RNA sequence: GCGCGCUUAAUCUGAAAUCAGAGCGGGGGACCCAUUGCACAGGGGUGAAUCCUUUAGGUAGGGCGAAAGCCCGAAUCCGUCAGCUAACCUCGUAAGCGCGC
């Protein structure tokens, strides 16, 4: 179900944090203005992210573009979030 | 208090003691392997002490014992955090009882 929020998993999680961060702005800011992106390594969070854009559109056309996209050797897996961002409800 | 036996990683050596060694342990922590995970109590550690039913029984598991048999099946701590893991870093060495003089 379409979200502001994208989930993106199968990343390869050898990538930290600052980097993996970085990759990610770089590769979706150019479909829209990035409210954030949330990255963690932990042992259940670790291989994904979540992106959150300003607007739904940007998510919608981020995520159709740049679905199975290689990235760091692995296809990367982009699902919608399953719930709403705070930043969105708020 | 002491003698030797018990659970335990809980012992031994410095006149006594975490203040220090040795011994014996716990945890953190790569390559490789394993993990596909919906975020903003949870997760995890030591330990045999995990689990289902109406306070209780049973139970995975565990202790003593030559085997019969008798028991235990607690407590607690890290604080949103930890897989395996070599190097390297860090900590523990409390306690409760059974026999006899
Ligand atoms: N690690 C463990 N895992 C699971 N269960 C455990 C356990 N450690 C102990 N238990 C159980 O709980 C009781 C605790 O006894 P405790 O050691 O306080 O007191 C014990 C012990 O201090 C002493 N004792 C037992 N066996 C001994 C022996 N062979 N020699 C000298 N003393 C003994 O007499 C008491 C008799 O205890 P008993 O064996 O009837 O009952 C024990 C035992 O059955
Ligand atoms: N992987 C992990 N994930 C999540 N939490 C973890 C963890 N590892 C340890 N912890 C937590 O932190 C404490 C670790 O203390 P420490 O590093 O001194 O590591 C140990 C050790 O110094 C000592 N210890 C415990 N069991 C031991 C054993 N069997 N042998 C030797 N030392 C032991 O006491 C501490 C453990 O008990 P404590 O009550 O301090 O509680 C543990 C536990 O609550
Ligand atoms: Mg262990
Ligand atoms: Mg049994
Ligand atoms: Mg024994
Ligand atoms: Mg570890
Ligand atoms: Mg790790």
């Amino acid at each position: 179900r379409p979200n502001h929020t994208i989930y993106i998993n199968n990343l390869n999680e050898k990538i930290k944090k600052d980097e993996l961060k970085k990759s990610l702005h770089a590769i979706f800011s150019r479909f829209g203005q990035i409210l954030d992106i949330l990255v963690s390594r932990s042992l259940k969070m670790r291989g994904q992210a979540f992106v959150i854009f300003k607007e739904v559109s940007s998510a919608t056309n981020a995520l159709r573009s740049m679905q199975g996209f290689p990235f760091y050797d692995k296809p990367m897996r982009i699902q919608y979030a399953k719930t709403d961002s705070d930043i969105i409800a708020k």
